[PDB]
């Protein structure tokens, strides 16, 4: 109901063309937040939903659906620079995407393309725009709660679940009993997932399965058993999450910006503090297209390479885009050694 976005024609007729996108890798999701009031992740999220029947299988009413989803979005910080409703509706899109590959057709209830789908977006929801060790060395009552433990990621997940008990916000009220549970269980793997202290182990599993993975005579793949799939959706997600390098550059360039922002200001906060200054962390001393590079390497291609085997070739532009981009930076690193 775009009155409740408070859009009118001639931003909806803007939206309109951004979404002609949306089962698109190169939507812009800077372009929707701009013609939707800065409500991207609804926007997106009710456009996805729709787009999959989602409301109709699972008797979501718009109006539930939209009093949730603005009220999860408002619980991202506006003034955290990458880690806010943008980069939540950015995640939830990129993982809509991954969910209808080629290779995984038929492979997924709607509860799991669901469940997926709600983690991805509220998996950020309240991030204070400082890591899980700021909160820890801060004595945070987060940290202490949580007892050091993914302090973030839990928080997201009691939040994005709490909200449900907001006013006409349970979004889940028809589901069954059962349903609810299994949903519940895979959305929490999937945002504790999202830890990147989890990372290595996430890639070591998931190479473990591309060892055993089986397909059909059609190529698609092969998923009987509930382990194998939430395997598969945890590392979806976490690759939506890191898929900022492997999108179009002009949108990487923004996300990288955001990001370097939002370690600027946790740098800026432990100066403030009187603590030491961590790593990234510091305008003047960080490299920015040296660490892109250094993410990539190590952390970004390790993961779609093998995402990429798994649903080969499904995955090559994004491989090839994901590489052109770090060569791009390692190509703009700061004329050394002088
Ligand atoms: N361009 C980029 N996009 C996403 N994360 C990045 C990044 N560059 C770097 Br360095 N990172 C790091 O990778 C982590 C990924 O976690 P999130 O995507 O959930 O933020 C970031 O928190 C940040 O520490
Ligand atoms: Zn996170
Ligand atoms: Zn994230």
């Amino acid at each position: 109901s775009i009155s409740r976005f408070g859009v009118n024609t001639e931003n909806e007729d803007h939206l309109a063309k951004e979404l002609e996108d949306l089962n698109k890798w190169g939507l812009n999701i800077f372009n929707v937040a701009g013609y939707s009031h800065n409500r991207p992740l609804t926007c997106i999220m009710y456009a996805i939903f729709q787009e999959r029947d989602l409301l109709k299988t699972f008797r979501i009413s718009s109006d539930t659906f939209i009093t949730y989803m603005m009220t999860l979005e408002d619980h991202y910080h506006s003034d955290v620079a990458y880690h806010n409703s943008l980069h939540a509706a950015d995640v939830a899109q990129s993982t809509h995407v991954l969910l209808s590959t080629p290779a995984l057709d038929a492979v997924f209830t709607d509860l799991e393309i669901l469940a997926a789908i709600f983690a991805a977006a509220i998996h950020d929801v309240d991030h204070p725009g400082v890591s899980n060790q700021f909160l820890i060395n801060t004595n945070s009552e987060l940290a202490l709660m949580y007892n050091d433990e993914s302090v973030l990621e839990n928080h997201h997940l009691a939040v994005g679940f709490k909200l449900l008990q907001e006013e006409h916000c349970d979004i889940f009220m028809n589901l069954t009993k059962k349903q609810r549970q299994t949903l519940r269980k895979m959305v929490i793997d999937m945002v504790l997932a999202t830890d990147m202290s989890k990372h290595m182990s996430l890639l070591a599993d998931l190479k473990t399965m591309v060892e055993t993975k089986k397909v059909t005579s059609s190529g698609v793949l092969l998923l009987d058993n509930y382990t194998d799939r939430i395997q598969v959706l945890r590392n979806m997600v976490h690759c939506a999450d890191l898929s900022n390098p492997t999108k179009s550059l002009e949108l990487y360039r923004q996300w990288t910006d955001r990001i370097m922002e939002e370690f600027f200001q946790q740098g800026d906060k432990e100066r403030e503090r009187g603590m030491e200054i961590s790593p990234m962390c510091d305008k003047h001393t960080a490299s920015v297209e040296k660490s892109q590079v250094g993410f990539i390497d190590y952390i970004v291609h390790p993961l779609w390479e093998t995402w990429a085997d798994l649903v080969q070739p499904d995955a090559q532009d994004i491989l090839d885009t994901l590489e052109d981009n770090r060569n791009w930076y390692q190509s703009m690193i700061p004329q050394a050694p002088a």
